[PDB]
């Protein structure tokens, strides 16, 4: 009953992506679980389709240039698929409480919903202060956890409706293509100091060799790269200039391993840089230590308002691909255009992509070597949580719709191509 | 000997909300504990020694080399491979011999390794010991300004200060009333004018209309919006039928604020934040707030820190607040459509907040320092609200 629109992306259990139409009744779709999920029925028909997009001030790119930020978090789905939602439990008497309403094709849907009761006055000890000690203690979880068809969104209450988000999960799942590049290739510490070189690269690096720059006051970053460049049989060189005394230039000598990587897993491609799209599904520990290469590379760490990590960026494919990276890992992330530096030439537009996260920015910060950049690892074990993201809801016209269905009491959860986290009966 | 020594001037907080320097502090003199009760001073050490200023790392004192820094650290533990070995990584609480020959006791971060050929056996089982050998995420611990620079550059860097919420309350503001007036009050003094109980508010957005509205009758007082304050925004509000919030010429946030009722001070900043707020939820809630009158900019860190918030700023000044829970009990008393936000799911506490500091060696000079009774938990508050140490005594 619950489809989505022609195109939809779908991620894989294999961490491949593939258009709804395309997904046949045996394949199996990636779970939440980072586990497959067996495509039981693909639903078909026509219904009023509706648009869910993260509300942000970006919103563009769709069928133009790649300058513009794009919004990844959105879908079109059928008016009657239910959105996989979450509204904080809250308490001020006002509260937030599952709910029933009267839905105007009478329905009666459940739903949250803020009330409020109101008791006389001089007795306010056990009167009202009785309820909030019990709602506070009412659940341990700070938040509900329910899901309401796109029609029925309309019938949710201001403040409910302003509170509620959809969810995107990390991908838990792992692909293993970087240490088979690499074994294929012809040490255990291998893959870890490929992918922070590539970091590095990526962050700064000479389009056309194995070179990059470097912090020449970070002592203990250089030793870092020697130290890593080692690793591989890299010997590493350093350069004096770059930045008007600040900066390095370092080139990897050895066929050149670092540079074969760039080319043979694509991050390099047709002369312009990228993040490859198998890193999204590839060994975790690789996205992290990758992206502590991109921190230390051009980046900076900030602690104000929580623990918080920003990438710069000039290229649109590491913009993106850095945004879907990020993700991957369970990282909140944002992105934002401002002015660019010059270096010689003049780029009009640079990208700032911020990624927040607790234990999960700590767990990545913890292998850069950067001064400032690295922060120690969490104190303890973590859960990479699912994300939130506000979202507004359009209705659009009548159109065909495909969907798919999960097999008997699985969680009816699967994820789409950009992580949201989506439903199906 | 023996005690907290900070240089003259240094501003602590006594127990009665009111301020008083270092040196004018007397024994018998109660300052603030960081649970909102006193601290007696029992004795008033003094002397000389070399001094080490500590400021925030973009909260500032002024203490003596042996003045015993309240610090945490948070613990870590972290496995890696690598003449191949599995490594643990962790911080804890280790031992250090000073160039003094003095052995400090200090956070460090040790490493332990054993071949790759052994077995995760052991490495498995010290991360199970280190996961579980404490009731919390972090250290809570002291270190003489002196000794600061003994720690490794990884733990020093992860090591910081803090600054408590001001539990105390006074009913200064209560107490005068012959809430509603915090919040208008905030609205007053966000977006209003100066020399006439008149204030701006956005015309469109019914929901802070009716506050403003409703509030005004609580306190017996007519409506009035002569139009046309801002071009097709602002729709003027006057108020037809003290405590510090005008003071010379410019907008001021009154000082008893930050330890009047936490209800007040909270519904004043919600008053202000509808008023000319910009709240956002990008990487967890935040609030800001943009002001020219340095008085207001100095008065809101002031308020919003005595709550437990997180505070930053950045003529125009910009402060940035944020906090979780605290900072939720503080939207969810706003009226402005996109300034309410939900208040918290439970109870929370007004924890400490953290702050990364630079500690630099001064000159020699005096100190004035106190003591509080052995009795007590040897803490107390500064005028900036960081949590100091102060050595007990008989
Ligand atoms: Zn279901
Ligand atoms: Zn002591």
């Amino acid at each position: 009953e619950g489809a989505f629109a022609k195109g939809t992306n779908v991620l894989m259990a294999d961490g491949s992506i593939e258009c709804i139409e395309n997904i046949e009744v045996g394949n199996k779709v990636m779970g939440k679980d980072g586990r497959p999920r067996e495509v039981i029925k693909l639903p078909r028909g026509r219904e009023t389709m509706y648009s869910v997009v993260q509300k942000s001030q970006h919103r563009a790119h769709k069928s133009d240039s790649s300058r513009e930020v794009p919004e990844l978090l959105k879908f079109t789905c059928n008016a009657t698929h239910e959105l996989v939602v979450r509204t904080p439990r809250s308490v001020r008497v006002i509260t937030f409480e599952m709910g029933q309403k009267k839905a105007p094709d009478g329905r009666i849907v459940e739903l949250v919903k803020e009330v409020s009761k109101s008791y006389p006055i001089s007795e306010g000890p056990e009167r009202a202060n009785e309820l909030v000690e019990s709602y506070r203690k009412a659940s341990n979880k700070a938040y509900f956890e329910w899901t309401i068809e796109a029609r029925d969104l309309s019938l949710l209450g201001s403040h409910v409706r302003k509170a509620t988000y959809q969810t995107y999960a990390p991908i838990l799942y792992e692909n293993d293509h970087f240490f088979d590049y690499m074994q294929k290739s012809k040490t255990i510490e291998g893959p870890k100091v490929l992918a922070y070189l590539l970091g590095l690269w990526i962050g700064d690096g000479l389009s056309d060799r194995a070179t990059f720059s470097v912090d020449s006051r970070d002592t203990s970053l250089m030793e870092r790269v020697t130290e890593y460049a080692e690793k591989l049989n890299l010997c590493a060189e350093y350069k004096d200039r770059k930045e008007p005394q600040v900066a390095k230039t370092v080139n990897l000598y050895s066929e050149n391993p670092l540079w074969d990587a760039i080319v043979g897993l694509g991050f390099l491609k047709d002369g312009v840089k990228n993040i490859p799209s198998f890193l999204s599904t590839d060994n975790i520990g690789t996205r992290e230590t990758f992206l502590a290469g991109l921190i230390d590379s051009d980046g900076y760490v900030t602690d104000e308002h929580g623990i918080k990590a920003t990438i710069k960026t000039i290229h649109t494919s590491v913009r993106d691909g850095l945004v879907s990276l990020a993700r991957s890992l369970g990282l909140v992330v944002s992105v934002n255009a401002e002015p660019a530096k010059v270096d010689g030439t003049k780029h009009k537009i640079s990208y700032a992509i911020y990624m927040s996260g607790g234990d999960v920015l700590l767990n990545v910060l913890s292998k850069c070597a950067g001064s400032k950049k690295f922060r120690p690892a969490p104190a303890a074990a973590f859960a990479r949580e699912c994300r939130g993201f506000y979202f507004e809801l359009q209705e659009l016209k009548e159109d065909d719709y495909y969907g798919i269905t999960l097999s008997d009491d699985s969680d009816h959860q699967f994820l789409l191509a950009n992580q949201v986290v989506v439903h199906a009966c």
